[PDB]
């Protein structure tokens, strides 16, 4: 992740965005200490650990000495120094890449999450258009790719103005056109906006949220938070 | 021994505590805030002020809250607490009895409040356990006082496990109390119940 790329997921929670961007550990040592520094916080909880390569279904690989997933749920600090230990330095395996090992040589440590529903979004500068477009999905846990190719009306598309960019009419139906109802409404269309600030604002080619979910806080609110942010050019 | 440090040794010994995270500055605190924001978004905030507690929405708030406390009556720091559900609020404590000449650990379901005060008044509800010294502190005394305490499931053990891991910070420091106010039952933020100390004392 270079400074250009980071700075743009920072710029989420600038423009009235909420995300999940958990923190980076490049050995398992730095992954337990994450955890144990998180547990001063929310003692109890859990944790996920994401291996941090460029490529799709971590959730479905595997690794070449034994371990399943790369996106694991952990109960201590010490169950997160060893998935880290098992990914960092070690190739994974999935659909993009059939056998031929993908090497990782960091993770994300995440705290764990209550997730209600999730969805996909994205913001793409479509060329054959020449101007942004908004693609959502509520199917949620299946993935881009797998909707469009398999199911043609499942996509919400939603070509925005330059000038303009979105309207409230365009992302209040949005928000009600993947299932969400009360506040969820407002807050969705809120990180939306905060999403099209950071589109535009770095001259983006995409801005990829995948999952984009319904959580519920620690105390139990339930808001719009933004996991997996990716932003191309 | 300072709160800070008593939360410490808690965990070294096997117990669940909440340390939060120190601040010597407003804007130190709101930093804590925004950095817990990354993992768990949407959270809410506890700021205690430290040698007087309120809750915060956003890192902003924690920062007018902490600037209120920081430099006046003379407060210097602040501890920055992710904000936790919370279920129930027990006060249990470790005592050197010098009349029984034994330990004795002490506990209500009236958390929050001074034992003192409690005592005086609900002289009734105060369970009291003699330690053998020797033995220490059996796993049979422990799971009755936890039922004692309205704990069923996971709770009961859980409940144990932190008593013990108190037990030992009393007996390895030598001190002559360690008092938890209040000793809780929470929620994580997926929603698993446990046990955990949000404050502590030691004394010598
Ligand atoms: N912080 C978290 N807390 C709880 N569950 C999470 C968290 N992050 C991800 N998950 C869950 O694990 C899944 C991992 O999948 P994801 O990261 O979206 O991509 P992949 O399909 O490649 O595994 C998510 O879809 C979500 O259901
Ligand atoms: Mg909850």
């Amino acid at each position: 992740m270079n400074i250009h790329e980071w700075q743009s997921k920072q710029l989420i929670q600038k423009y009235g965005g909420r995300a999940q961007s958990g923190e980076v550990a490049f050995s398992p040592e730095r992954s337990r200490d994450i955890a144990k520094k998180l547990w001063n916080q929310f003692p109890g909880c859990k944790f996920v650990v994401k291996a941090q390569v460029l490529a799709g279904g971590r959730g479905k690989g595997h690794w070449e000495h034994g371990m399943q997933g790369g996106v694991k749920l952990a109960k201590t600090p010490e169950e997160v120094y060893e998935i880290a230990n098992e990914m960092i330095g070690h190739k994974l395996i999935t659909k993009q890449t059939g056998a031929k090992g993908i090497n990782c040589n960091k993770v994300m440590v995440c705290g764990a999450v209550k997730i209600l529903k999730e969805f996909y979004l994205s913001i793409l500068l479509d060329r054959a258009m020449g101007c942004p477009v908004i693609i959502a999905t509520s199917q949620g846990g299946m993935g881009i790719e797998e909707v469009a190719q398999k199911c043609p009306e499942c996509l919400f598309k939603v070509p925005i103005s330059v000038k303009n960019g979105p309207t409230n009419e365009q992302l209040v139906k949005l928000a009600k056109d993947l299932g969400l109802e009360g506040d969820l409404v407002q807050d969705c269309v809120d990180n939306v906006k905060a999403l099209y600030q950071v589109f535009d604002k770095c001259d983006s080619t995409m801005v990829e949220i995948n999952p984009l979910g319904v959580i519920e806080t620690p105390t139990d609110e339930k808001v719009i938070c933004c996991f997996d942010a990716k932003i191309a050019f």
